[PDB]
């Protein structure tokens, strides 16, 4: 409609917008602003929500007259793409559905899914001898093969495709998902296929925040039936979500309350009842994901790399101690956390992996709960049962936050800035308290080296324990008000921890930094000279100093406090020391664990050892250890073939 | 458009490179300037890249006629290729998108696969039983065989292949890549699939940067998926890299503020310290990594050897030192360096690999660390991981500096000539005092003797570095800026090691040759009766002078000397001496 009247007023309302576009000339694109046509021009701005399939082409030509009459107009006319980034309404990927089709949307998501450097064809040339050279049956990436039946001109059917002559240009397709932050409550995370053209591909990457303006489009795929089966949104314009639109948004009026609870006394007492009341007791465990809720601050040297800071929490012990639980309550407490399951759903269900598409067979690169979850948390259920893949991978995601997959045709690397704060069982049913954490766990020794925080949720008989869990139970069950209420509601405390992630950033003082100093240089000669001549017990080792002073400034973050208070620093020995007990300490003396076990004695013992009917005596009189013990440490030697 | 103008224009211009061509008779590819074209015509020069179907076809018919009718003609219109080694505009590898198809373009990079010689063939004239034989097909190499339906002389189907008639032609297919030291920055490891023809088979291996000038070719048609969506790209002439545009860019004013870092004093003690400043300690260790990227001279000797000028430094410790930091900092601080890990998972993420290609299923040698940072470093973290084709394959490429691999048919040497600074973990835990290295070492006993420097990292609890390092790690932490803040720039100091290796090349002195010379035998007979007799332990000797040569020069290249003084050979006893202290 008025296709001509409509270059004459786009070039009207064309002009210090396209004033920079005429001095930059590899700028192959112009990005207007909607809010600025509707301005200059309402009804112009209508149509383009109407009918943008002659708004777009009009406005391309228009500008393009825009642009060759005031000086310094280029010499070759290079395509200017009308980009519409911003747009009067911004939809769901929820909300979306077939009646925006054919109409110009603005819908808002996380990108799932992506697609390689796919070149397509944009005017298919068809060589046919006979005659009909020139002609082209303008095809679109996502469409299916284009064959005429039979040539016009001279009525020849030796038909063949022209690739000598074809345009090609760029191509990417990827899947544009609903984001697990807030539009999460739904439950249902709906995708809307999208591609993405020349300026488009190779700008944005999986798990990524963005927000796609652009003409909802439709295949028809299948020939099953006249109506069509599938739509696609053919993006126009591709931009990463703002930071208020991605994060959490708290009103002026909390803003007041949330630093009224700061300076509410035993705030850390009453945030640590606050975390999963239902379940009794381990208090400890309660405190140690409030340190992992409250991350500590993330800073960048200026030498390149990135200091960490996030607190991984791994939650071990028998069945029944409602350790899946605690990571029930925590999933809805959380600001951004995709509870989910140890168990490979999918081949992206825990680390973002590379798999062939259902539609053209295309390798595209899904993410995962470690992609999808970047700057939040990822509370993972049954984190002992995991695949190959996943289990090679997460040694990276957890200390350098980088998933880079080179595989398929599909080389990128990932942001997994994420809290793993996980739970796993013991391979054995039950966790024996005379053999150490790696030996019972299905984890390998190296992934434990990873989290600064693993508690032992043991079921242990006791008259006075088993007490208070029973009768809490049956307040809870009962319908008490105390018993499952928390004292600082779920609601207020989700904007809390929100708060404290994003405006308190703690510093590290002089009274807190000889508390960390001094109880790093404590624990070293604990244990060393004990297991003299041989491989002598590290008791702590550097990298837990670091995750010292992660948990130290994580109770300041808690706290809403802007410096690392003596106090806070003391608080963090104290869950150290805790967790000391459930390993590395208290068992097997220090040192336990470690990177794979305390070496004091087991590995001491693994040198003396080092048709075979002469060396099983020779190890008894030997007297470095019993019948017993010398019999299943060859079992363990057969294990790896010694 | 304009074919027979363009046969005019090309003629026309057809004059010193013909002059080349009559000197040397078998030449089936004669090299054409472009600069030399474009200011005879530049609209018959903007045509090449529009369209360089017609172009090529009309250059070089349009030469031909040159080869016949001036004087010396050869006997028959002999097959001659335009080639063109040069273009306005030289592309990138992740700069270079669909919209280059069918134009000549310039693209520089590195090469990483390399396919053996077939004799595909050109045009395939299909034999039909019936009649009609006389027909023929322009079949393209990157194509696969293509078959007609039918006949149109007798329309018959009775089709065959005649390999008699059939011209097979010389074929091989390259993977260009990225550069992976000077585009680290842009971090796009993107490739483009090329082929190689007659004049340029078997031109480069991988490994090899080169400055290819060729034509985006498309091969949307595929039997097995009509929408392949993959792009090949011919190639008309290849070049390697020259040393201008492949290295790090040095100005007049750069270089003199490289000579100026040279007169301020204690720079031998101030690189050390701006080396990693985040981790403290480690002030020999520091000292032997920066000893290491100031490598020694490369001299050919008239015997047929060469001095090994790539000090290989191995940094053994125990789990929380931070070595792997260290691997981190000196990564990006060294002008040609790229970091990677032991396991790998793609084909060969070492030296060499060999396995099939998924494109026709030809064996392709493949490309790894050692080979693409040739001329620099190479950082492997978790050096004691590693498969047993790695183990063996790198011990070539440590010492002897080449890959000798020609499995699967794939008959090359690559040539490794890079300073790896390694960093292995001891298997048994942490590292005991009390038994030896390779009791605890995977790693090969003579694996040890190619690494010049052995640093035996630890974490002691001694609660003096203990609170030293706590205090350390704090101010790292808490912003403080002297814990982050280098003596020498990062960016200034990374030009110093390219403006070092490059220019600055130490000559053996009489003061340092005194020192090398006193320094070995005081230890080397001193402990030569070793014990027991047996097998004597060997402390200093002749391969370890030889490191120790590379240790003396290292330290007059660290501070910009051509001479070698003893002081830098003392300098090379210091960390020589530290090496059996440790060990
Ligand atoms: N401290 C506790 N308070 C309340 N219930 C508990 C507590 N510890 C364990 N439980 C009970 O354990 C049962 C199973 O919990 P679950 O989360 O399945 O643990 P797991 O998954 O390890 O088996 C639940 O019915 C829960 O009531
Ligand atoms: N001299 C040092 N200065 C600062 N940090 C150190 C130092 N030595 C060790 N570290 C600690 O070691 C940790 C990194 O060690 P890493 O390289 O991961 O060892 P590994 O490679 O065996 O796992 C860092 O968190 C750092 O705090
Ligand atoms: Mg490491």
């Amino acid at each position: 409609m008025d296709r001509e009247e409509m270059i004459a007023r786009f070039a009207k309302f064309l002009i210090n917008r396209l004033k920079d576009l005429l001095t930059v000339t590899p700028k192959r694109s112009l990005a207007i602003d909607w809010a600025h046509l509707n301005s200059f021009d309402p009804e112009l701005a209508d149509e383009l929500l109407n009918n943008p399939e002659e708004a777009i082409a009009s406005a391309e030509d228009a500008i393009q007259i825009v642009l060759r009459e005031p000086p310094l107009l280029v010499e070759r006319e290079f395509k200017v793409h009308a980009r519409f980034y911003n747009l009067p309404k911004t939809l769901l990927v929820k909300e979306l559905g077939s009646e925006h089709i054919n109409k110009l949307i603005q819908v808002e998501g996380i990108i799932t899914r992506v697609s390689e450097v796919k070149p397509f064809v944009e005017k298919a040339v068809f060589v046919c001898r006979d005659c009909g050279n020139e002609m082209v049956r303008l095809q679109r990436p996502y469409e299916n093969l284009v064959k005429p039946a039979k040539c016009d001109a001279c009525g020849s059917r030796n038909i063949e495709l022209d690739v000598d002559k074809s345009r090609f240009l760029n191509f990417q397709s990827f899947r544009l998902q609903d984001r697990p932050e807030s539009l999460k409550g739904g439950q249902m995370p709906r995708f809307v296929d999208a591609i993405l053209l020349d300026d488009l591909v190779d700008a944005a990457l999986p798990g990524d925040r963005v927000l796609v303006t652009g003409v909802l489009r439709v295949i028809l795929e299948q020939r099953e039936k006249r109506p069509i089966f599938k739509k696609i949104l053919e993006v126009n314009h591709i931009e990463q979500l703002s930071k208020e639109i991605e994060e959490l948004e708290i009103s002026p009026e909390d803003e007041q309350k949330i630093r009224e609870l700061a300076k509410r006394k035993d705030i850390v007492d009453a945030i640590v009842d606050s975390i999963a009341p239902a379940i009794w007791g381990h208090r400890i465990v309660k405190k140690g994901i409030a340190l992992a809720l409250f991350g500590g601050v993330q800073r960048t040297l200026p030498d390149g790399t990135k200091l960490r800071g996030e607190s991984h929490v791994l939650l071990v012990g028998d069945p029944g101690v409602a350790k899946s639980q605690l990571l029930r309550y925590v999933a809805n407490l959380a600001p951004r956390a995709i509870y989910t399951s140890g168990k490979s759903s999918s081949a992206a269900g825990l680390t973002a992996a590379a798999v062939r598409d259902e539609f053209t067979g295309s390798w595209v690169l899904e993410a995962g709960v470690l992609v999808l979850a970047d700057g939040g948390f990822a509370l993972i259920d049954e984190f002992d049962k995991m695949s190959d893949r996943d289990r090679s991978a997460i040694h990276e995601a957890l200390e350098q936050q980088t998933i880079s997959i080179s595989k398929a045709g599909i080389t990128a690397t990932l942001n997994s800035r994420t809290t793993v704060i996980a739970a796993a069982n013991p391979k054995f049913g039950r966790f024996n308290r005379h053999k150490s954490l790696p030996e019972q766990l299905d984890l390998p020794p190296t992934l434990l080296s990873r989290f600064d925080l693993i508690f032992l949720l043991l079921d242990e008989p006791d008259e006075k324990v088993d007490a208070s869990i029973a009768e809490h139970i049956l307040k809870v069950r009962r319908g008490e008000a105390e018993a499952v209420t928390p004292k600082i509601p779920y609601d207020l405390l989700k904007k809390y921890i929100a708060y404290a992630r994003k405006n308190v950033h703690p510093v590290l003082s002089r009274e807190a930094m000889e508390e960390i100093k001094r109880y790093y240089v404590k624990m070293r000669k604990g244990l060393r000279r004990g297991d003299e001549d041989g491989v002598q017990p590290i008791p702590i080792t550097a990298r837990q100093l670091e995750a010292l002073i992660r948990l130290s400034e994580a109770h300041a973050r808690m706290r809403l406090s802007e410096t690392v208070t003596r106090e806070d620093a003391r608080a963090a020995i104290e869950i150290i020391e805790a967790m000391m007990k459930t390993i590395a300490v208290d068992e097997e003396g220090n040192l336990d664990v470690s990177i794979l076990e305390v070496g004091k004695s087991s590995k001491k013992i693994n040198k003396i050892e080092k048709p075979e009917e002469k060396v099983i005596e020779a190890a008894k009189q030997a007297g470095i250890g019993t019948k017993a013990d010398i019999e299943k440490l060859l079992n363990e030697l057969k294990s790896d073939g010694r």
